[PDB]
RNA sequence: CUAGUACCGAUUGAAUGGCUUAGUGAGGCCUCAGGAUCUGCUUAGAGUCAGAGCGGAGAA
């Protein structure tokens, strides 16, 4: 069930080549962002003017144990 | 499998520079012309009323 590599520099750096190549939004887009959010996480929610809210992507296996 | 290194070699792809055939050529300067306008003199208008004629300067 766990994932193995084998060489993990060629993977590496394999995986980021093609990521750049398929960006659908880039640097300086202004964007919106629906995400599919389960409604009852929204009691944890802030103010965005008096908290930092910040957002990252993944990369394709990272979620992978 | 990855790395490096070079060779051709495809589009001139897409540019930069030297030499070169043919053709064209801005601008000011010199020179042949032109004469919007302004103005002096003169017999002459009326007793400024015009006209004519002889000069000087001079922009496009």
């Amino acid at each position: 069930r766990l994932l193995r590599i084998g060489n993990y520099k060629n993977t590496k750096n394999r995986i980021i080549k093609e990521t750049k190549n398929e960006a659908q939004a880039i640097a300086g887009d202004r964007i919106r962002m629906f995400i599919r959010f389960p409604k009852f996480l929204l009691e944890k929610i802030q103010d965005p003017k008096q908290l930092l809210f910040a957002v990252y992507g993944l990369l394709l296996h990272e979620h992978k144990n």
